[PDB]
């Protein structure tokens, strides 16, 4: 850092960012809060584990499937609704929970996202972190709906009286579920927040200077099945990375699992959870467990033929996590509902294309997965010979 | 745009300039009004540039960009006003159509003026290409160029044609060699074709589509030309500009809503003369192309749906218009094998397996790797010679279209090559642009030690990396970017 | 273009060339004739056909072999000297032929590269262009040894008295050995060239016009086997392409092949002869075609590495054009024995790292072929995406 | 380096300054004059800087780079002629190795004059060798940067390590993680070591390997290091300045032609404490490093090879050296699964899959690969626990460490990362670059879900890519360069 910057953030900011009708793409908030953002916002909410292989990994696996369309199929009329936990949403995606959301809205925080979310004709789901900013109450209460529905995200605690207090008052505010995380038993390290936070003594820590008080880093199956004696709100494990554990949660019976590697925040070099619903699905209807259990999906989703992939295999609803906190920062509340838009008409534009009509249809045969495994890393590619090497050159121009 | 006039009525510069909004919105084309409300949501070309010119002589973009009988068409009787009582207020009349166009005319006239080398030096496709992009308007570079959304498909229609590798012949007497074929009953000099396009009036607005037309019959080598149902031409005008009763037409159909309308155009063109009805079915709802949009506003979901392309057409719809029509039907922007199939079933003559240009759904499968597993399919169930099989995206090379033919096409199209040799040159740059693709069409033909057509077979192709299409793991940044190659020698003096 | 451009060509090239000992690849001579040839001079030797896809895959499918070295042999001493068509050679590569080497070296054309092969140690065979610069007589006459061996490319005339004549004035002369030229009934596009010469009405020709008078189109196998007949040179096809055609030239009889595709200057999109190679041993194998033919390979060779994977896949020689070309063209016949003594010894180094001794112990089971076929393309990447998208970053510096 | 003396000679600066080429070459170390003709062809470090700094004070160049035991051990007695009569005309005395170094000593001196962060601001191991490439001299930043030939061995030892997932477990205790583990008989607190490397005085002169050894011993972790026959401090003074009784060392061994001097090098290193010998086999032949060569001339086969380095090692000495020796024996270079097997054979207590950093032999493997193949084929002749299997090469991350454990290596060495931290920060930057890794792994293994070494097994790990090493096909230049990419939202203002 904040080098007196703000004077240029602020102008940046300035009625400079364009009208929200200019707004195209999930990428335009993307490349606007990269500009205008603190630099301690960008930092915590843009970077990904060390590398930041699997935050990009998430995005890429999208790029190998293809689709095969169907022509010739009347689609005056699509339909996107659907239900997800015993509700019935009127889109297939939801606004997954971000901690801190009042670093990119400062005055409204996450109060701004529920405003969003129900303020316009499309009404989403919004996933409520245990990190959150503001308080349930302030968040449950800012809706300014009453068919909206809002999710809580459970971090347990060490101390689980304090989950006992916490899902008490996240039931009796009327949330419709709880998502368990599991994917940061221990915190990913994001290289980018450290660096930027070496400007220049705890009383110690070492890598156990990731681990917290407020997530037991000791949860077990065994604590999930004591959690469902103790509530009505259906459960979610949040954070699932493979298969077995999929499996796991079926046989333990929650109600869903969101695949899910926290947005690439937590163990670099952990595989896109769109590939993973893809091994994942065939095996769970091949045991009968199916019906049984719906399966969620997060990471990379910026375009809504990325949501149309993930339900073709499978999945109920799929989440997004960074181009919410985007809109919500540049713009607010309206910023989300346009997001929420841009995206909505994307699907609707990419189903009209693919010949269905309704997201019961969207189904594996309308994929290619060919090359879903074609993730790949060429052998280094050789200097002397291509930097001497010159390629054709077009045709110049002329005289004068 | 004609008149009609009616013979009376009387507007004036305020009734008019009063209705400037949607819920109404009136123009003057010319010296006559017409309610545009009820129209616009339908305009094939975007309900805004209408929206926001609301009441105005809109004159001046309308014009030069329509074909000439649109209006008499498209618009019913009763929305045809009245004559304008003399003028309007000026700066209430529009000027032309160039979005972002900063009075940057004058670098792009001057870089035509004769800056533009002779056509003789131009050596491939790719050089049309380069030249319009430095001299079209930005906005018909957008227009022509642009795909749908993150452009992949557009991409992936040319690449997979590099997947692909040759297996010649040597030793074969190759002096002689025939590149003529037999595209739906007749007889052509070439493999490849013109395909449908709308809008050649942005970058040839002298001519549009009657300088395709010209380019491609007036030459030694005359080629099929595929008229858009949305082409800035009358359909009339473009076979009247024909310079042989040798070359072929085919016209490119777009079903309305409103049959009536479509049965019209159909015996409309088969009394001009076109041999072949091309229906084009990838576009029920209409491609987000963002290079375009985003210079338009920077300088829904049925916003993208339009009467004049009915979201509802079938395989019914396809039958009925057999009963109705001896032209041999092809249905365009097919794009799976499954539907080529049901198209066998159905009897159609062809298909076009196409994505539009890329144009339309993007992760749309590049039409050369579709006609791959397509063919073997064809030949399983007999149907191989019931039905001809098209393809067009992303073809700029002659090897391109040997690779198309290999695979058992029948023929090949090109959109944006034939657009930009008519932009920049109009119908010599499409008669220049044919004699570069069928020389490399020769040319390789001898290298691959064939000499027909009907001799280009899978055998001659190595197809082993054809489903090869990959994505890397994101690698890493902060690795690569501490490391230094290797290095060349200095020399000395510098 | 030249503008009069000679003034820093010839400034570029004054004793401005470093020394001879400075050079250590193949690459340095090439990157060495890249600024001080003439335009003409580079777009005739460096260009391919079309695209240069051909040109540019043939050097790449060697980057896609991979070596299983053997450790604790003995390597005290390797030899690397073999036999190609009856004669022993000190090396198993040769200098190509390449047509007009008097646009490089003015004076003495092809006669400095005779030079170069013989005045050294190591004694390479030169192959010559039927459309060498210089004549088959001050050719082989300028060689330095009655060691070295010559070989003549012979393209066949659309008049076959020519043919007659030549190939009569060749083995008068001494050359041992006849490679019929097959892949170029037709000239290859050459865009650079043609571009270049823009510069600014032969009396007919189109596709036609790229035919020649020289080169009948219209040899055939039978052609073939009326030159076997009227010779005792041994007869090798130049320009093989696929396996097919290699079992066609041992079905007639001829003593050789060179899989080759022009060095790239022909078909584009011709596949790498190094994957030809690897096809083709195994089913020549299998038909006991293999003591019956030699088989050579040409296109993209700069490394000794290269040089050892054609050979342990089961060629009996490789052939270079470019690079000696160069060699040839900034330091003549001195700079051509540099580039042998450069290639001798990356071989030599190469195999005692290998752990073999001798060229008849170069072998498959020395390479890991798994990824050979691994030529792709991948979707094109997401402008968007990557664009917006910031990677990690190193620890800066300090203060001042 | 020492002197000898003998007592008298008494030379010259004429009597030596005449004996300036090969054929004789003698050169002044000190106060002593000694011929170096018979010498130089073996050199470990190249025939060129003695051939061309012939009869010279080469005082400058060798007292700095070279271990306090050379001359003693490697110069016959006949060789050391005499004390040098007073000194030698001056510029005819060599000044300090720096080949390029134009002068700029001042900015890395400036640039490290407290330019370098606090040590607790690195984050990773890339930040060691980021500030190393800024800091060193050019000739050190070549020497330990660089690879053989085309560096595309070098490479691909990182790269193959990014074609690997995990599939980790999520539900699982992870409160307390154990990554101690057992290397060659002896208890280790982690699973990685240093590597042999040579020549560490060139980054740090002061102490070189006497560094390593204490950033090694120092703290709370230790880690074994790998001692280089051929390393600038005496094997003596590394086992010295160790500070526990419980840091373990390791000898690299490199046999001589000359078998004697072997047999007394292992004697003794055993009566020093080592604790293994790790034999290297991947350099009967050195590397050629292009970066570095340049750098020499710009700032044959034979001249590979050197008496130093027996080219003629076979699998027969190896077992006659563990008749003579009770220290486990490792064999250090192997590179595929057939010499891992024969080691199995010979009886030997492990290997390590290496290509020496890339560094020797350019198409060698990625160790990380062989180690896939070997394991599995191990585990089939049951030969897996009687062996123990190390890797090294492009290890950066605390996951590539996990993912060579998980696929079966008993242990992990770095050599570039320590050079590094070595040069640039001394015995704390090795005991920080051991505190950051140690960190990574404790960290990785409560993501994966394991809470001990024992526990780390190819289940955890997506293999499905390994194989995935790729070349694409040259792409068109000609059409990319033409097109224009979509492009994002600009803001107003600016
Ligand atoms: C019945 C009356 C009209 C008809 C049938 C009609 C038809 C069309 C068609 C077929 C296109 C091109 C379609 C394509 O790319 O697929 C188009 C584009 C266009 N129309 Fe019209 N049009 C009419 C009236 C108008 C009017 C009154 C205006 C005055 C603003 C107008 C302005 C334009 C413009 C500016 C474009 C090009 C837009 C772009 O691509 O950026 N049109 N119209
Ligand atoms: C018996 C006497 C000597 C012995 C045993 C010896 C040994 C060594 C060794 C083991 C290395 C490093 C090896 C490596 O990287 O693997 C080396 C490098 C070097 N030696 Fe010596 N050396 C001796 C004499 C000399 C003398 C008299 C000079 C005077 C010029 C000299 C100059 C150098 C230099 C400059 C290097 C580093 C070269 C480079 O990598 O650029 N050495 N020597
Ligand atoms: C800035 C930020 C904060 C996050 N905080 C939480 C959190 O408190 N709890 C949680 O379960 N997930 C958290 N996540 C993970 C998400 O719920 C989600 O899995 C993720 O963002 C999916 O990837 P995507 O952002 O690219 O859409 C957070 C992600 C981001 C980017
Ligand atoms: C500017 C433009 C306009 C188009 N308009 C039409 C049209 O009206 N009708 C149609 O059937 N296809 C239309 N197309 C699609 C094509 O006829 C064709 O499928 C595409 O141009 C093939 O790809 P290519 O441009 O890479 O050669 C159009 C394409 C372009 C680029
Ligand atoms: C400038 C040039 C001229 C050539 N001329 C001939 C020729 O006259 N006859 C022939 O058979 N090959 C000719 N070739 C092809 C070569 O003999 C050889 O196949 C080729 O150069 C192999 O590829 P490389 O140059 O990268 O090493 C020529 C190649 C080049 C580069
Ligand atoms: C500068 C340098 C010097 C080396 N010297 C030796 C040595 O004397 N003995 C040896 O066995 N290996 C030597 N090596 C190779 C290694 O011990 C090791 O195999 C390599 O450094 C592993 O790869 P990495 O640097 O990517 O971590 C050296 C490596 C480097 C980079």
């Amino acid at each position: 850092g904040e080098t007196k910057e703000d004077i240029a953030r602020k102008e940046q900011l300035k009625s400079l960012l364009p009208p929200l009708d200019n707004i195209i793409n999930l990428y335009d908030f993307e490349y606007l809060a990269s500009q205008t953002l603190t630099k301690q916002a960008w930092a915590y909410y843009s970077s990904g584990a060390n590398d930041e292989v699997t935050h990009r990994e998430n995005h890429n696996a999208y790029h190998r499937i293809f689709f095969k369309p169907k022509i010739l199929v009347d689609v005056r009329k699509v339909d996107i609704s659907t239900d997800m936990l015993g509700s019935h949403v009127d889109v297939p995606f939801y606004v997954s929970a971000t901690a801190l959301c009042k670093l990119g809205n400062p005055l409204e925080g996450e109060k701004d996202v529920a405003r969003g979310c129900g303020q316009g004709v499309t009404k989403v789901p919004q996933m409520i972190s245990t990190l959150a900013s503001c308080s349930p109450e302030e968040i449950i209460e800012a809706a300014p709906s009453d068919k909206q529905i809002q999710w809580y995200q459970l971090y347990v605690n060490s101390d689980r009286k304090i989950t006992d207090d916490l899902v008490k008052n996240v039931e009796k505010l009327g949330v419709k579920a709880l998502f368990v995380t599991v994917d940061a038993p221990s915190l990913g390290q994001r290289e980018k927040d450290m660096k930027l936070k070496f400007s220049n003594v705890e009383e110690s820590q070492g890598a156990s200077r990731a681990l917290s008080k407020f997530i037991d880093p000791s949860l077990t199956w065994k604590d999930i099945e004591e959690l469902k004696k103790k509530t009505k709100l259906p459960i979610v494990i949040k954070g699932v990375q493979r298969t077995e554990d999929v499996i796991k949660a079926a046989e333990i019976g929650v109600s869903g699992v969101v695949l899910s590697n926290h947005g690439g925040r937590q163990l670099d070099f952990s595989r896109a959870p769109i590939e993973v619903l893809a091994e994942t699905m065939p095996i769970l209807e091949q045991r009968n467990l199916k019906d049984k259990l719906e399966v969620f999906v997060d990471g990379g989703v910026r375009r809504g033929t990325d949501v149309l992939k993930a339900l073709c295999l499978g999945a109920k609803g799929v989440g997004l996590g960074r181009p919410f906190l985007y809109a919500n920062s540049c713009y607010g509340r309206n910023g989300v509902e346009k997001a929420i838009e841009i995206l909505r008409d994307e699907i609707e534009m990419s189903m009209r294309l693919l010949g269905v009509t309704s997201i019961a249809e969207l189904k594996p045969d309308l994929l290619d997965l060919s090359t879903l495994k074609a993730r790949t890393v060429g052998v280094p590619n050789d200097v002397l010979y291509n930097e001497v090497y010159e390629g054709p050159t077009l045709t110049e121009f002329e005289d004068a």
